[PDB]
């Protein structure tokens, strides 16, 4: 298993790249391989699981699950006060 944030990510292609917490080693993602809530698509600069393989293109994201991490959305903006 590994860990890390997806650097990058086309969700029009549905290919991208992970930083992994391993040292990152640059691991390629792939939208068949992620396992998402539905979508099989992720955001530059998230959170994310996943276990690093061997494709074309070096190390592959497989079952690639979204970690999220900020998840402190629409808790402000416009009063964040009662």
């Amino acid at each position: 298993m590994a860990q890390g944030t997806v650097k990058w990510f086309n969700a029009e292609k549905g290919f991208g790249f992970i930083a992994p917490d391993d040292g990152s080693a640059d691991v390629f993602v792939h939208y068949s391989e992620i396992q998402g809530n539905g979508f099989r698509t992720l955001e530059e600069n998230q959170k994310v699981e996943f276990e690093i393989g061997e494709g074309a293109k070096g190390p592959q994201a497989q079952q690639v699950h979204a970690l999220g991490g900020e998840n402190l959305y629409f808790q402000g903006h416009h009063h964040h006060h009662h």
